[PDB]
């Protein structure tokens, strides 16, 4: 709603595990201020694959060892795994190259899930001399 969404939080590449192919694949996940999560084929949002709710929607999120029914792809390590749970029930199988990345997503998500935004009236006002 709110005429869609305006403003991006983060945008990186993460490994997602498929169901029919049961294999990890490269995917670009981008979080919106509106409180939504959409991943497209590549950085360029041209062919939207899907869109899930983030605002008060994320039930839980695991990272690394936390994982229970997930395995790291080739090269990567268990110190990167990361899965997100949705209130709707369905979850999201992901895996960060490193633990750092995983945590970043876990925190960036957990927050947006339980943290609203003043989105409404703001100005780019900033520095001038320099």
């Amino acid at each position: 709603g709110s005429s869609g969404s305006s403003g991006l939080v983060r945008g990186g590449w993460l490994w997602r595990q498929s169901s029919i192919l049961r294999r990890w694949k490269r995917n670009w996940f981008a979080l919106w201020l509106d409180g939504t999560l959409g991943y497209y084929h590549d950085e360029t949002a041209q062919d939207e694959e899907d869109r899930v709710v983030i605002h008060f929607n994320v039930r839980d999120i695991k990272v690394g060892q936390e994982c229970q029914d997930v395995q790291p792809p080739e090269g990567r390590s268990r110190d990167g795994l990361l899965t997100v749970n949705l209130r709707e029930g369905s979850r999201l199988h992901l895996c960060a190259e490193t633990r750092d990345d995983a945590i970043a997503w876990k925190t960036a998500l957990m927050e947006a899930n339980s943290t609203p935004a003043p989105a409404g009236a703001t100005v780019p006002s900033g520095p001038s001399s320099g």
